[PDB]
């Protein structure tokens, strides 16, 4: 003992912030990763709407005119 | 002594792993805030959409029924028409018809 003690305290020490990292990484990465899945999910409902919108856009413009046409 | 080499590089190690860890604190907090306002802007975005689409929608609704009246109209003008008109021209299509 002496020194000794310092030199396992501090492997100690080592091997809690090793763990550490890694659980921060797993708990980072399964939250990430919900977050990109929602914003895909977003992105596509957002391109969809993006074209109905357009599409009736253009409806009625052509409506408009069919009508002040006649 | 010997360990004294050996304490120096753990105090090496363990100085570095707070460094790692830190880093991926700050950039884990910076990435997940980055996404949640993402997020946010198309939560919105969508919003905009989805109403602009309706507003739309719903408006094309109107005139498609501006025309339907006008074309009923002009369907109904029609035939008034050729229903008076087959009328006089079996009226005066009969008076000749005596000559």
């Amino acid at each position: 003992d002496e020194k000794d003690h310092l030199i396992e305290r501090l492997y100690r020490e080592i091997s809690g912030l090793k763990a550490q990292l890694e659980n921060m990484k797993t708990e980072s990465q399964r939250v990430v990763l919900q977050l990109k899945g929602h914003v895909s999910e977003l992105e596509a409902d957002l391109a969809e709407q993006q074209h109905l919108r357009q599409q009736a856009a253009d409806d009625c413009e052509f409506l408009r005119a069919e009508l002040d046409e006649l």
